[PDB]
């Protein structure tokens, strides 16, 4: 797998930050900063050669969108998906929650095209709307995916909050092959990981219909323990993300090292699991 350039991921976050500032301070469902976020991500994918689909739904009286991006080619009967919710709460720009996962997934999709990769499995990336309303976009996708297409899914990888400023390195303890893939990447860095428990994200509708899932998380409102600060640094007794769901979930609310490592781990897992 390629090394995902941290600067490229950070540049997507800058664009999402400007989109929030240009649209009332947020990227929330039913508000213009969300569709503007979709438009940015979709244009990058279209230019890289993806087949993109805007999947519309209505929730709360307002139109929502999921953005689906299929990389042409690969085994139609073995589809590997990766995704991230692209909405924020209305209090702020949602840069860690979840610009971080959205940007890592986008940069991995662009890296596939830059590398000339032809995965054996068909790759499909997704950016979900209305996750903050209760997983509404990812539930809509799974609810509207015919059972014959559901059975073609080899896995769903989820990235939701992966740049927390006082990070831990959590790996979902779900499908064993996906989990092993992520833990192997972190072992090569000599960075320990822990099982995710803090978390309620967009892998749940896939997990609940038997699709193998996994993912990465760096923590939200829970407090980092003394033991976790000893293994990862940062500040014991402070939240992993002191700006969770806050107006201060801005460009300053990112730990570059965690964003870089989790973005690189995302690309590692997508390459490994697709061929
Ligand atoms: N989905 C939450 C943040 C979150 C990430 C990962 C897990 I696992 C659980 C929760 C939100 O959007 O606020
Ligand atoms: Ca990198
Ligand atoms: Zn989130
Ligand atoms: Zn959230």
């Amino acid at each position: 797998a390629p090394d995902i350039p941290l600067a490229n991921v950070k540049a997507h976050l800058t664009q999402l930050s400007t989109i929030a500032a240009n649209n009332g301070g947020n990227r929330a469902h039913g508000r213009p900063g969300y569709k503007a976020s979709v438009d940015y991500v979709k244009a990058k994918l279209d230019a890289a050669g993806y087949t993109t689909t805007l999947q519309q739904f209505t929730s709360g009286g307002a139109t929502g969108y999921n953005l689906i991006a299929n990389w042409p080619g690969g085994d139609p009967n073995k589809v590997l998906m990766a995704g991230a919710h692209l909405d924020s709460v209305s209090s702020g720009a949602g840069i860690n929650d979840n610009g971080s996962g959205s940007a890592a997934v986008l940069e991995t999709a662009l890296a596939v095209s830059r590398a000339g990769y032809q995965p054996d499995k068909h790759l499909r990336f997704a950016w979900w709307g209305a996750e903050e309303l209760g997983l509404i976009g990812s539930k809509f996708y799974v609810n509207n995916l015919p059972s014959a297409d559901r059975s073609k899914l080899a896995g769903y990888l989820n990235f939701d909050m992966i740049g927390s400023p006082n990070p831990g390195y959590f790996v979902y303890d779900d499908d064993p092959v996906i989990e092993k893939t992520f833990k192997n990447y972190f072992a090569g860095l000599n960075v320990p990981t822990e099982i995710e428990t803090e978390g309620r994200s967009d892998h749940a509708p896939f997990k609940n219909v038997g699709v193998p899932v996994g993912g990465l998380f760096t923590g939200a409102g829970y407090t980092k323990s003394a033991a976790q600060a000893q293994k990862w640094g940062g500040t014991a007794g402070q939240a992993f993300d002191r700006c969770y769901h806050s107006s201060c979930d801005s460009l300053s609310n990112i730990n570059d090292t965690a964003l870089d490592r989790n973005s690189d781990a995302a690309a590692h897992a997508i390459w490994t699991l697709s061929s």
